[PDB]
């Protein structure tokens, strides 16, 4: 209900092109103050609470970093608008599976991973957990700039864990087992998700655990199953994914480590790498 200095007059926005639609509203490209290109997320009336919808803006007010999609402004009166940084190339997932993805090779994909890791290391430093980290929630700008987006589920961590409320449901294939099963969300469950995201990058958008169903993934993963090394992917990178997928969350690497490892990958880890047909 309470407003602050993020508020702007709706008249200062013009919605020009529809970029997407979901069960809770739409995303439009537009112009702000008749001069700035922006993205605008709208709230579909009577689908979600205004206060619930704006929690996402609240999180963004706090998390500011070159590798996170930036909040610009809010319209807190119905219809609710969240005005954010425009990412011209859209979703990483769609980018990877389209024509452009075909031309990408490992050095580029690893740099994209490193940028994402950079954003997440910031999230890590700030004591937040994202909870929805995956290629569909990464946005791509010019020159292969990648930023983490969609902070709807993000929460500030108190007591080392965010415990999910009863009834909450999360996508099994992209979520750490302890979070999906017991509701235990920590930065370490994000690290697990980052590992899944690495498979999305190296397969250029393939679904994780291909062919397997949710209950089977849950079952096999508990038994120790892990996705094998993707085709043409160096084993050292898959080794990194397996580290992200350790059963004990505290044994999973920090994003600080992940960022450094990926930044230095071709010097420290794979000095003699050469590009193949796909990676
Ligand atoms: N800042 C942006 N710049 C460019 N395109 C965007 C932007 N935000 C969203 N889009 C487009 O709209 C799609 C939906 O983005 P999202 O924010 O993930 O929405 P959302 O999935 O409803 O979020 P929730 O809270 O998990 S229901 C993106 O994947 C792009 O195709
Ligand atoms: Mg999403």
């Amino acid at each position: 209900l309470a407003k602050d200095a993020w508020e702007i007059p709706r008249e200062s926005l013009r919605l020009e092109v529809k970029l997407g639609q979901g069960c809770f509203g739409e995303v439009w490209m537009g112009t702000w103050n008749g001069t700035t290109r922006v993205a605008i997320k709208t709230l579909k009336p009577g689908t979600m609470s205004p206060e619930a919808f704006l929690q996402e803006a609240q999180v963004m007010k706090k998390l500011r970093h070159e590798k996170l999609v930036q909040l610009y402004a809010v319209v807190s009166e119905e219809p609710i608008y969240i005005v954010i940084e425009y990412m011209s190339k859209g979703s990483l997932l769609d980018f990877l599976k389209g024509e452009m993805g075909k031309y990408l090779r490992l050095p580029q994909l690893v740099d994209m991973a490193a940028q994402i890791a950079s954003g997440m290391a910031y999230v890590e430093r700030m004591n937040y957990v994202h909870r929805d980290l995956r290629a569909a929630n990464i946005l791509v700008g010019e020159n292969l700039v990648c930023k983490v987006a969609d902070f709807g589920l993000a929460r500030l961590i108190e007591d080392n864990e965010y415990t999910a409320r009863q009834g909450a449901k999360f996508p099994i294939k992209w979520t750490a087992p302890e979070a999906a099963l017991y509701g235990r969300f920590t930065i370490k469950s994000d690290v697990w998700s980052f590992g899944i995201l690495l498979t999305e990058l190296t397969t250029k958008g393939r679904v994780p655990y291909p062919g397997m169903v949710n209950r089977e993934v849950l079952d096999q993963v508990e038994r120790g199953y892990r996705m094998p090394c993707p085709p043409e992917c160096p084993e050292s990178l898959h080794d990194l994914m397996c580290q992200c997928w350790r059963k004990d969350p505290e044994e999973r690497p920090t994003f600080e480590y992940l960022q450094a490892f990926l930044e230095d990958y071709f010097t420290s880890t794979e000095p003699q790498y050469q590009p193949g047909e796909n990676l």
